[PDB]
């Protein structure tokens, strides 16, 4: 899974550690290796959430498989709580996409996820 | 909606009002109340399109509902428009890229826009 | 076609030329006019793959057509091989979202591709 958040929250307000926080809660909620995990955090944004430049958040988390209407929320409770304690965006200024992808359109290591056919 | 602007145009070239005005032009061509609109913009990228680093965006355009053909078109219009007016850059060095989201796929506020099931 | 790299590697490690040999190589390998090939790098990213911090990529490609089980795989052993080559990250932290987009929805020139 790989998870990115784009915020106007300067560089300096990014705490030690929130990479590997951000890898460690998502591994255990999609229940997948911390090995598959990518994460990528893009503070200092040009950025304004219903026109005003109070902190915000947009984020999007790409998976294959574990999408879903439950799980997603799940999800959403887990990201949001972690982008207000440790960023202190509030929660009704974040953003989630979230992307189910297919195996065969998701490229890693000189090919892709499908390996069964063509 | 959330609205994505990566541009090569600098810092400096996006002018003060110009979050705020896409704001209201997206909340007005939407019909969504702008209170749901976000906007994002990135000048000063290293890119290029069709070989040339003269001025260009590559954006996109993230909705639950109100994408599709007509209404892609209209949006098009309307972002080149302001592309071309505010930050310089030609309607034909732009791509917009539109995605129809379904609520479930859409988190916010700990929670998602699927609030039936 | 409009293809994205975003990586923790330093810009002043992006080689002179970068940006035209992946807009010449997309070309080649869709097939598509050189002229409507975008390309964007993003150097310098705050990023983790596995935990750690060593080079690696997130990267998109889209395309209206042109994208399926076999293409991809070309695409990925390409483009893993440029950033090898080119910003020495290895393939296996790399990842490539593929994107299949129908015209209606790729925005261009006032219009769609429609
Ligand atoms: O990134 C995009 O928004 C898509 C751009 C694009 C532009 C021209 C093409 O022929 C194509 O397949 C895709």
């Amino acid at each position: 899974p790989m998870f990115i958040v784009n915020t106007n929250v300067p560089r300096a307000s990014v705490p030690d550690g929130f990479l590997s926080e951000l890898t460690q809660q998502l591994a255990q909620a999609t229940g997948k290796p911390p090995q598959y995990i990518a994460v990528h955090v893009v503070p200092d944004q040009l950025m304004a959430f219903g026109g005003s430049s109070e902190p915000c958040a947009l984020c999007s988390l790409h998976s294959i498989g574990k999408i879903g209407g439950a799980q997603n929320r799940s999800y959403s409770k887990l990201l949001c709580g972690l982008l207000a304690e440790r960023l202190r965006i509030s929660p009704d200024r974040v953003y989630i996409n979230y992307y189910d992808m297919n195996a065969a359109n998701v490229g890693w290591n000189n090919s892709t996820f499908a390996l069964e056919h063509h």
